[PDB]
């Protein structure tokens, strides 16, 4: 029930020797979601993939991606203190409420497209976008999960033809699947067997719901393109008419990262009173250490 400046409350999930426990930052009262990986178990390959995630989480600062606050390292176990998304899975929302209205789907999809483009902007490819992989916050805002089962209907055609499969245009195909799922509540490419799943995915043809708008169906045509080269960049799909209905004022533009504020005097005095030195505060922040000093600062900005 106690790790660092944290009190473990519930358990939002267990699994692959990792336990995600809902916690409360002790010094700030702020709620967090702590991922507890037992490194002793993890096979040789799962570790490199865990370290690649740690490296990635430390870099992304988007309001639609789960923020990382702290990394607590021990020889046997790893503690990743991340942002808690109360609303749960989008998958579980789509099963509970059915399809979203295009208006509502647009609200969430803009958030998804912005966050995935921003990843590509920093040369980071998710390669595994799923509805399970997207979370919702207290205000129904998208909070994309982690980078390291319903994995096959989101698979790009290039998976079934052995071709490279390392590019960002893989995520564009996947994003198209997600758009379809968000507006229709079902998968565009289905099957009973994977031979069937492959035959549909490679044919590239999907079922169009009688209620879907010509604009929405057009955007699907911008994502779900068979030749990877022939697939549009996320920056050019951002300019799409369906994407900007109602946002005739604010067109979807690539996420422009905010500038660093490692010197806020409110949060700095609070932390100076807490026993931390101004000196260690700036060093932890500039050094992007994700230590107890940095986590105390990040969490104080709420
Ligand atoms: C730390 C982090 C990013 C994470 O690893 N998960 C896990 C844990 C359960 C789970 C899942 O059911 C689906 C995706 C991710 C996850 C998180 N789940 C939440 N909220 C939640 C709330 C109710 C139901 C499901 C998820 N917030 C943050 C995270």
């Amino acid at each position: 029930p106690h790790i660092g400046n944290y009190r473990l409350l519930k358990t939002i999930g267990k699994g692959n020797f990792a336990k995600v426990k809902l916690a409360r930052h002790i010094l700030t009262g702020k709620e967090v979601a702590v991922k507890i990986i037992d490194k002793t178990q993890l096979n040789s390959s799962s570790l490199q993939k865990l370290f690649r995630e740690v490296r990635i989480m430390k870099v992304l600062n988007h309001p639609n991606i789960v923020k990382l606050f702290e990394v607590i390292e021990t020889e046997k176990t790893l503690y990743l203190v991340m942002e808690y998304a109360s609303g749960g899975e989008v998958f579980d929302y789509l099963v509970a409420h059915g399809r979203m209205k295009e208006k509502e789907a647009r609200a969430k999809f803009r958030q998804i497209v912005s966050a995935v483009q921003y990843c590509h902007q920093k040369f980071i490819v998710h390669r595994d976008l799923k509805a399970e992989n997207l979370l919702l916050d207290a205000d129904m805002n998208i909070k994309i999960a982690d980078f390291g089962c319903g994995s096959p209907p989101y698979a790009a055609p290039e998976l079934f033809q052995g071709k490279k499969y390392d590019g960002p245009e893989v995520d564009v195909w996947s994003l198209g699947v997600i758009l379809y799922t968000l507006v229709s509540g079902s998968l565009p490419f289905d099957g009973q067997n994977l031979k069937e799943l492959r035959e549909r995915v490679l044919r590239g043809k999907y079922r169009i719901p009688f209620y879907m708008s010509t604009d929405c169906e057009n955007l699907l045509k911008k994502f779900l393109i068979l030749n990877p080269s022939k697939r549009g960049t996320l920056e050019q799909i951002m300019k799409d008419r369906w994407m900007n209905v109602g946002h005739e004022d604010d067109e979807l533009k690539p996420y422009v990262e905010p500038l660093p504020d490692y010197k806020d005097p409110r949060r700095t005095e609070l932390m100076v009173s807490m026993g931390y030195t101004r000196e260690e505060i700036q060093d932890s922040l500039v050094g992007q250490r994700y230590n107890e000093v940095m986590a105390t600062y990040l969490l104080l900005g709420y």
